[PDB]
């Protein structure tokens, strides 16, 4: 009941699916239930733009203006009159959470449609894209459109970093950039044994919502793939980081991963 402890001690939701890629075992809390993914989706968004390119073809230049920039564009505000390639856009989307980024390359792509339609053929029949930011962010309870549950984003994020939904040099160019995410410290990362790598996605939304999927390395090792998603009553509702980290310490004992 340790899940159940974190729900009490913060006064949220958790919705938690791990699986050790090694051993095939699972730590499941609430894996069905559906959570805004907020820019959890950013990681995704990147696994369908890696498939439809090449990736010299990364290197085409998207130009963009003002109107382009949303409610967070840490990246994408510093570049409006050079441009950036698809491949910067892609790391200042994983890598900073550019907001504005990921709209850019949804664009790419063919928009919240066209997104929906390459997860439903790679199997992903729970996440919903619909909406760009900052519109997203928005979830009511009981409301579908933009979410997604910790079980889909795991087997998602698995299918792209890991198994055959790309080919290896481009699952290295994701597993690189989410390695070398500057958003995640307190999440995830947090709960994992010093040394030990993590790729990683974080995203903050309506109701409190606060999310990281990430695949974490043992020093040696077959992978952990992991979802960690909440949230809370209120609409305006603050997160706390904490949640996340020590759900993630609940998890890899529950795996025997502390220690290896």
């Amino acid at each position: 009941d340790d899940f159940a402890k974190l729900e009490e001690q913060f006064d949220a939701k958790l919705g938690i699916f791990a699986l050790d890629t090694g051993t095939n075992r699972t730590v499941a809390y609430r894996p069905d239930e559906r959570f805004a993914f907020a820019s959890t989706i950013k990681a995704l968004t990147v696994g369908v733009l890696l498939q439809q390119k090449s990736i010299e073809d990364l290197n085409q230049r998207i130009t963009y203006t003002r109107d382009d920039l949303v409610n967070y564009n840490p990246i994408t505000e510093k570049h409006v009159d050079t441009g950036m390639t698809l491949k910067e856009l892609a790391d200042a989307s994983l890598r900073y959470s550019d907001n504005a980024a990921q709209n850019l390359i949804l664009k790419q792509i063919g928009g919240p449609e066209s997104l929906k339609k390459e997860l439903r053929k790679i199997g992903d029949e729970v996440t919903n894209p619909e909406r760009f930011y900052p519109e997203l962010n928005e979830v009511n309870p009981g409301e579908t459109q933009d979410t997604s549950t910790a079980r889909a984003l795991v087997t998602s994020l698995r299918a792209f970093a890991l198994e055959d939904k790309l080919p290896s040099e481009k699952r290295e160019l994701l597993i690189d950039w989410m390695k070398r995410n500057t958003t995640g410290d307190a999440l995830i990362r947090a709960g994992v044994p010093d040394g030990w790598e993590v790729a990683d996605k974080t995203g903050a939304a309506s109701y409190g919502t606060r999310n990281d999927i990430a695949i974490i390395w043992p020093p040696k090792g077959d992978p952990v793939v992991l979802a960690v998603l909440s949230s809370r009553d209120k609409k305006d509702a603050k997160y706390d980081d904490k949640l996340i980290a020590e759900a993630t310490k609940v998890v890899m004992k529950a795996l025997n991963m502390n220690g290896k």
